[PDB]
């Protein structure tokens, strides 16, 4: 009763068209490593650097359930010379590129609610990486809509979404009408290519949210959030404006993890968040129709699922997509929430609950209303 | 009853007179000018011009700036401060500032790591994408709940305090607001148009849900942005995968073309502002605006209060600082609070890159 009428009432999705399968990914990988391994296999045999693995599409799905993945630009990302997308610099005068996925979602976003640019008072861009520090991407978005008010640039990498809802439902509070809510994920730009154990996991798109307070629309109310961060430097990227005058040379400049400490850590809290959670609300496990669970592991959305749900919990409780979408941090709860939020019906219950790099942890329950 | 109730301030040891700065630049353009002696008559390559001091404090009030590293930034064969890289295992330079104006907040405000619920980076420009350098500093501080990075560049801190307030309304307890701005990692040193106009600094807020501390009540936020490209820096992530060749990846600016906007925009919301509280100029003991041009604050004070306005009452703090982006208003309310008192009221006014302004009007209680 902290968000009375507070409610998303429309969802936007933007993926750019190309695909890139298990198999072209684990072929590019395979080549990249047997060019590799043989150039420097004079030191292979030496003890001094690298011995290098490739990948196969079965060791892929096994690890993470991922299947394929869209991209912003296919040859450069395959291409074992290059593995990384091949883009041109646009001028001032034309969108970024940042800017144009945010808006193509936040269109759908809109229409889906029901709301043009003048019903609009908040934009917030928040995702995991930003395009460039000023003028914010955000107010870029917000000009390019035409929207009026103020907007702002936020990042908390994996949970930017959930934190952002709460930073929607705050400023609604205080007296916004609406809020847009935008998350632009191209992690292909900041992903390793060259690493077997994390060049599989993300994937591209834009996703958008409206936030409003009203009694009259169809949406889910916001009902609790649950935010938590505790630093941890097992999810890591040190690319950053002052490398130039650090002179860096630290091939550390790009996403990296390590996927085993993450996976014990990460499982028990999110489970210890939503439970304590639920008991608050007073709803049981089988008082929630939907888990919208952060979409980058599904060995992880099973075990936290069982933790929370039972071991006999029903798969389509809580819905994947990162098959389809591989990881996009920030934005998958909200593709989750996107391809299914249509199967609640009035008055059933949903949780919302983004985890990831920070450690960062966003829970939210949420009650949709059909008017 | 929202009150911001404890400020701190850190700024890094060396400093450069605005003499050292000319004397640099100066070096470098005559080098480069020395070397393309053809390019320049064959019209290809322009002739660089140079700076100098004086045009520099008549033309902003500026007459130094705090630097993190002041050998790398005068050397002319590089104009860029000499750093290090630092393992994961170490605090990072972005959080080390950060927690040290933040414990100076926590002091003043006489709170512990264990009265805090919510961490907010906001300034205008982050060391790293993720873990977000929020987490390390609530994590240094051992502060739990939650922390997140947020950028606006010249309003950060005033869009901060609005995100602080709203959070506390929400239930937070109290808020730390951390703005950390290592400008010299962005500046074009190269540049005589913007190589003297920013400095190094890191603030801290202590902001607190409470009727019974010393501290300013927030009782009015206005929050503004409109896009506008005359401030821009193109570094990014993605510069990579374009293969970027084009030369404008540092803080680039028409500085005159932001003037005509700004300068009525501020005008504009704080007068409007003045209305709806029903105050007049006549009632604010202080206004705490953004400190990047002193010119610019006396002719916008003079259209808001009158040709009887005090300059006490707009306090400068960007002669000893330069501009210090997001931190700017911050150091102003931190180093002239003290200058109110009980019953008296302020505005703090921050403006500049994005389009961005924040003007928040506050109240002194003792
Ligand atoms: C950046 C700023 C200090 C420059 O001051 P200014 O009075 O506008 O200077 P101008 O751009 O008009 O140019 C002044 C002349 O001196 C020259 N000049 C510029 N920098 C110089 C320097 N470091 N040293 C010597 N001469 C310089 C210029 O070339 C120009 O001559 P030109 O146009 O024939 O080439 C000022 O414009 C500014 O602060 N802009 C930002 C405003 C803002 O942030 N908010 C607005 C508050 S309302």
């Amino acid at each position: 009763t902290s968000h009375m009428g507070i409610r998303i009432t429309g969802t936007g999705l933007f993926h750019p068209t190309e695909i890139i399968s298990n198999e072209e990914l684990a072929d590019s990988l395979n080549a990249y490593v047997e060019q590799y391994n043989q150039e420097n296999a004079e030191k292979i045999a030496a003890g001094e650097l690298e011995e290098l693995r490739g990948s196969s599409a079965e060791f892929i799905e096994k690890a993470s359930g991922i299947k394929r993945r869209y991209v912003i630009e296919k040859s450069g990302i395959l291409d074992p010379t290059r593995l990384r997308p091949r883009l041109s610099e646009r001028s001032n005068d034309e969108l970024s590129i940042q800017a144009e996925w945010g808006v193509i979602a936040a269109k759908q976003a809109m229409e889906n609610a029901g709301v043009t640019a003048e019903d609009i008072d908040v934009v917030i861009l928040a995702c995991s990486n930003m395009q460039r520090a000023y003028p914010a991407v955000a107010i870029e978005i917000q000009s390019a809509l035409g929207i009026q008010g103020y907007a702002y640039d936020m990042n908390v990498a994996a949970s930017a979404a959930t934190f952002g809802l709460k930073q929607a439902a705050d400023a609604i509070r205080s007296g916004a009408r609406r809020v847009l809510l935008v998350n632009v994920e191209i992690t292909s730009g900041h992903l390793d290519y060259r690493n077997r154990d994390c060049h599989f996991i993300f994937g591209d798109v834009a996703t958008a949210s409206i936030i409003e307070e009203t009694t009259t629309k169809t949406g889910f109310e916001i009902l609790d959030i649950h935010l938590f961060t505790q630093f941890s430097n097992n999810i890591r990227n040190n690319f950053g404006f002052l490398n130039r005058s650090e002179d860096a040379v630290v091939d550390d400049k790009l996403f990296r993890q390590d996927g085993r400490k993450v996976f014990k850590d990460v499982c028990p809290l999110v489970a210890k968040i939503i439970n304590a959670q639920l008991e608050k609300m007073q709803l049981t496990a089988n008082d929630i129709k939907r888990f919208w669970l952060h979409q980058a592991n599904a060995n992880m959305n099973e075990l936290i699922l069982k933790y929370v749900a039972g071991k006999d919990a029903d798969l389509s409780r809580a819905p994947i997509i990162l098959d389809e979408f591989a990881n996009t941090s920030s934005a998958g709860v909200i593709i989750a929430l996107h391809r299914t939020g249509h199967e609640v019906d009035d008055g059933e219950y949903g949780v919302i609950s983004s985890f990831g790099a920070g450690y960062s942890v966003g829970s939210i329950v949420v009650q949709k209303h059909v008017a």
